[PDB]
């Protein structure tokens, strides 16, 4: 039994006093509030908030039985007796406390009937997690397939169909019960740590995510090369083998930006060497030459590092001596048995651990390393009596990887202020995106079920801040012989998800260049397609940096007033315009795609479909997976290159999908130098926009460029605009008032400026796109 006693308004925050203690409410923006219970006491600081000490002016009003604390869109309604806070956007009930806070740490809230709940991060349980209970304790799930209540990267956060996000801003071993134990109760609990939650509201799912990333952090734009092709396996055993793999990509004509080196770079065996963090010179004898030779071919090098230093490693004595390791309660270095052997964990929460670890990254980055892979940051083993500078293992567990990322991000920005850090990690916390974390879904089995779970995993992480969530393409764990069909399907899906990184245990090849002729004839043009689509992908990335909009969006974005779509985890949006339906079983002959009402085109075949609600049945083939294009889409391409180091947009090819049903459409292409962390902030970019206006007798395109440009930017781009489903009635074209006749023959066979292909229903326009506005008008 809890009740209101008294309140103060101080430094813009409302401090309430109950019979059981102090509660501090600070608005972190107009649509986001931090509620800290036990505000009187010493607690761990926030990990989730990008600006933990901010509070914006709010309107407090008092009545008899209630208080009302309001920012712009979000209102906290604080009932006095019994004490219960509830949350409103306008006068719509988002979320009400039941008992609220208790003692362990425990928060309890009501769930409205029919409310659907996404969240928890990586779980394979269904998209609506209501009716489920699971732990908040990051932990490996080696060889998972079609089920998991607990894996590498949990998030103490949910997204509701009421269009709010709730963050349990707590790093400790805990649990989430989403109306499982009691129908109508959401319960959050932890063993220790901060007793705080954060509620964020939105008018729509895009605005919600914008609001969320506003307060938890925005991903800075990764380097363009992160959207390229990675060569990876576990693992290249030598410099010779790694040079041969870069060579194989060249001699097989597959694009390649980055080669990833697994744990054999620092020692000849899986066991016994972890913590060396230095080249195994018997197997990598000339690594500066190696990395420089690769950079001559436009190829970057990424190295795996782990949080553990083994007692058998070259660096044990030094790490002990520097006080870099986490300690036991006696106060000496804590050592424990890992798979790899006996060892300690680097204390990234301490000054001495951070400096020691940072110095090692600095030395290797100076040698040529372009990016970093941080593996096992759950941490994979983490005994409860391990003591970090700010708390014990069970208190800090779910923030270890988060702090590892922050440490490494700050370090890379300090060493290379003109480059974008590349940081790939397995485990983090809410807001780790603000440190550039690129997560992957761990050690997935080489099974169809492993593939069939990846969309669910990607969407759950994308919705809560992680745009670059991806999988080990082809599958990682076990298997004895390649499942060729599953592999092909996985690398096809690969094209339409955030990072193109095939990776697996090296008894079966993960790289597409090591596959048979049929497999390479299928995948080679799709990996080239990935490169041709870089303007589309990089523009989605730019939008993610601006607004948190993820690259993969769920089907439920298409209709916010149909909550039944929340369950779908087989069809998703890649950017604004493509609905992708991966094939997740062997031998599937056709698919039923639940395309939103409107007009859609087969991406591969140009076929036009219209639907008023009913699904579309498409046949399948081995060469592709089913992709529909939304009418009104602008799909931009550039010619395929071997490496994004050679990237050029001097030649653009843009495909517009016309339909009279879409009378107004827009597209955007974001260009910059692909490497500068300050390009957006300083406006050192070239933002191309395209607007189509489609009426009964006219189709009109308005083209423009904004931004201050960048070094090497083309002043003029050769542009081919291909209009799919173009009317055969268009008589003439004006380009900036200059009339041009539309040829009706020989389009593929003449240097035609405007030509209609009657057999394909495509109108092709070729022109020069310079810095000034350009208007193209077609009239009947
Ligand atoms: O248990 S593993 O086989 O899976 C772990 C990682 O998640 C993989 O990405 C990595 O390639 C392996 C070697 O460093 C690790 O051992
Ligand atoms: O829709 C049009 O404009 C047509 O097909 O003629």
């Amino acid at each position: 039994a809890v009740f209101y006693k008294e309140h103060k308004l101080r430094n813009d925050g409302l401090v309430i006093t109950t019979n059981q203690g102090n509660i501090r409410l600070q608005f972190k923006s107009e649509a986001a509030i931090e509620v800290l219970y036990r505000a009187d006491s010493k607690q761990l600081p926030s990990f989730a908030l990008a600006q933990p000490e901010s509070a914006i002016k709010a309107q407090l009003t008092e009545t008899e039985n209630h208080l009302q604390f309001s920012g712009g869109t979000l209102t906290a309604r604080i009932q006095k007796r019994p004490f219960a806070i509830s949350y409103y956007r306008d006068s719509e009930l988002l979320l009400a406390e039941e008992s609220g806070f208790q003692v362990k740490i425990n928060f309890r809230f009501y769930l409205s009937p029919g409310e659907k709940i996404l969240g928890g991060g990586q779980r394979i349980l269904g998209m609506d997690r209501r009716g489920q209970r699971f732990p908040l304790y990051n932990r490996a799930h080696y060889g998972y397939s079609d089920h998991s209540g607990q894996m590498y990267f949990g998030l103490p956060a949910i997204m509701s169909s009421k269009q709010y996000i709730l963050v349990f801003d707590n790093s400790a071993s805990g649990a989430m019960d989403i109306g499982k134990t009691e129908s109508d109760i959401l319960q959050l609990e932890a063993k220790s740590g901060r007793s705080a939650y954060i509620l964020v509201a939105g008018n729509s799912y895009p605005s919600l995510i914008e609001n969320f990333t506003q307060v938890t952090g925005r991903q800075p734009l990764p380097p363009r090369w992160a959207l390229g092709s990675f060569a990876s396996r576990f693992g290249y055993r030598s410099e010779a083998e790694t040079r041969a793999t870069v060579q194989k990509y060249k001699t097989e004509d597959f694009p390649l930006d980055t080669i990833v080196l697994d744990l054999y770079w620092f020692g000849k065996d899986i066991k016994g060497h972890m913590g060396n963090l230095d080249w195994d010179k018997e197997n990598f004898p000339t690594p500066l030459d190696m990395m420089a030779d690769f950079k001559q071919q436009g190829v970057k090098t990424v190295l795996i590092t782990e949080p553990f230093v083994l007692t058998s490693s070259k660096r044990w004595d030094d790490a002990v001596k520097a006080k870099a390791l986490a300690k036991d309660p006696q106060g000496q270095p804590k050592a424990f048995e890992l798979y790899f052997g006996n060892g300690g964990i680097i204390d990234v929460f301490s000054k001495e651990g951070s400096r020691w670890f940072s110095s090692i990254y600095k030395d290797l980055s100076k040698q040529g390393v372009a990016g970093w892979w941080g593996n096992l940051g759950e941490p994979e083993m983490h005994p409860e009596d391990t003591q970090h500078a700010i708390g014990d293992a069970d208190t800090v567990h779910n923030a270890y990887g988060h702090r590892w990322a922050e440490m490494l991000y700050q370090q890379q920005l300090d060493q290379f202020p003109e480059l974008r850090p590349f940081i790939m990690m397995r485990a983090g916390f809410v807001g780790s995106q603000r440190y550039g974390m690129i997560p992957w879904t761990g050690d997935v089995s080489r099974t169809w079920g492993g593939l069939a779970s990846q969309v669910e995993l990607a969407l759950q992480m994308s919705l809560l801040g992680f745009g670059y969530i991806h999988s080990d393409l082809g599958g990682f764990a076990d298997g004895e012989t390649l499942d060729k069909e599953m592999y092909i399907r996985w690398l096809q899906y690969g094209v339409f998800q955030p990072v193109y990184r095939p990776h697996g245990q090296d008894h079966i090849p993960s790289e597409p260049v090591f596959q048979d002729e049929e497999t390479k004839a299928i995948l080679r043009p799709l990996v080239k397609l990935r490169y041709r689509m870089l303007p589309y992908i990089y523009t989605a990335a730019y939008q993610n940096t601006l607004t948190g909009m993820p690259l993969m969006r769920p089907l439920f974005f298409s209709d916010e007033k149909n909550p039944a779509l929340i369950d779908n985890k087989t069809s998703y949006f890649w950017g604004d315009s493509l609905l992708v339906t991966p094939i997740t079983q062997a031998g599937v002959e056709s698919v039923s795609i639940p395309a939103p009402k409107g007009v859609w085109f087969d991406f591969w075949k140009d076929t036009r479909y219209q639907t008023d609600g009913a699904p579309l049945t498409l046949p399948t083939d081995l060469h592709t997976i089913p992709v529909l294009v939304k009418a009104g889409a602008f799909m931009p391409y550039v010619p395929a290159v071997s490496t994004t180091e050679d990237y050029r947009s001097d030649s653009l090819e843009i495909h517009y999908y016309a339909d009279a049903s879409v009378p107004l459409a827009q597209g955007e292409i974001f260009e910059d130098d692909g490497k500068d962390p300050n390009s957006i902030k300083r406006n050192q970019f070239d933002l191309l926009t395209l607007q189509a206006t489609h009426t009964d007798n006219q189709l009109h395109f308005q083209l423009a460029r904004t931004g201050k440009g960048y070094r090497g930017m083309p002043e003029r781009r050769a542009t081919t605009l291909v209009i799919h489903n173009a009317s055969d009635q268009y008589q003439h074209l004006d380009i900036n008032g200059k009339t041009i006749a539309i040829a009706q023959a020989d389009c593929a066979s003449t240097p035609a400026l405007a030509c209609y292909d009657q057999e394909r229903r495509q109108l092709q326009l070729v022109f020069t796109w310079g810095r000034e506005a350009l208007n193209l008008r077609l009239h009947k």
